[PDB]
C-alpha cells in the first residue's frame, strides 16, 4: 500500500513549483527583456497543462469527496491558460512599440490569481484526505508558499524604487 506514493506526491509538488515560478517572474516582470518574455510564457504554459495531467491521476489519490470540485476544476484551468498566454502574448509584441511595462501590469494580476488557483485546488482537497485519517483509521510547504504570495501582491502594488484542442493549438501559436 506504499507502491502508488510517486504520482500523489507529484501533482502536490507541481502545484507548488508553478507557483515559485509565478512570483519570481512577476520580480522580474518590468525587467523582463524581450528574449527572456518568449521563453516565460513557456514556463506559465506549462503549470496550467500540467496541471490538468497531475490532477487528473490525482483523482484516485484523494478521498472520493470533492470531485464535483476537481472536475469543474479542470475545464477552468483551461480558460485561465488562455487568458495568461494571450495578457502575456500581447506585452510580447508591445514591448518594440512602447507600452511594455503596461501590459505587463495586467499580467502580474491574472498570473496571481493563477498561483493561488492551483494552490486552493490541492489546498481544498486537503480537508478530505485529513478528514478521513482525524476521525479513524489512518491506515516544499504551505506556509512557505503563502508568505511567498503575499510578496507577490506587494511586487505588483509597486516597484522595488475543447480543452485539449485549446492546449494543443496554444502550442502552434507559441511554437512560431
Amino acid at each position: 500500500m506504499a507502491n502508488l506514493d510517486r504520482s500523489n506526491d507529484k501533482v502536490y509538488e507541481n502545484v507548488t513549483g508553478l507557483v515559485k515560478a509565478v512570483i519570481e517572474m512577476s520580480s522580474k516582470i518590468q525587467p523582463a527583456p524581450p528574449e527572456e518574455y518568449v521563453p516565460m510564457v513557456k514556463e506559465v504554459g506549462l503549470a496550467l497543462r500540467t496541471l490538468l495531467a497531475t490532477v487528473d491521476e490525482s483523482l484516485p489519490v484523494l478521498p472520493a469527496s470533492t470531485h464535483r470540485e476537481i472536475e469543474m476544476a479542470q475545464k477552468l484551468l483551461n480558460s485561465d491558460l488562455a487568458e495568461l498566454i494571450n495578457k502575456m502574448k500581447l506585452a510580447q509584441q508591445y514591448v518594440m512599440t512602447s507600452l511594455q511595462q503596461e501590459y505587463k501590469k495586467q499580467m502580474l494580476t491574472a498570473a496571481h490569481a493563477l498561483a493561488v488557483d492551483a494552490k486552493n485546488l490541492l489546498d481544498v482537497i486537503d480537508q478530505a484526505r485529513l478528514k478521513m485519517i482525524s476521525q479513524s483509521r489512518p491506515h516544499s510547504n504551505l506556509s512557505e508558499l503563502d508568505r511567498l504570495l503575499l510578496e507577490l501582491n506587494a511586487v505588483q502594488h509597486n516597484p522595488p524604487s475543447s480543452a485539449t484542442r485549446e492546449l494543443d493549438e496554444l502550442m502552434a501559436s507559441l511554437s512560431d
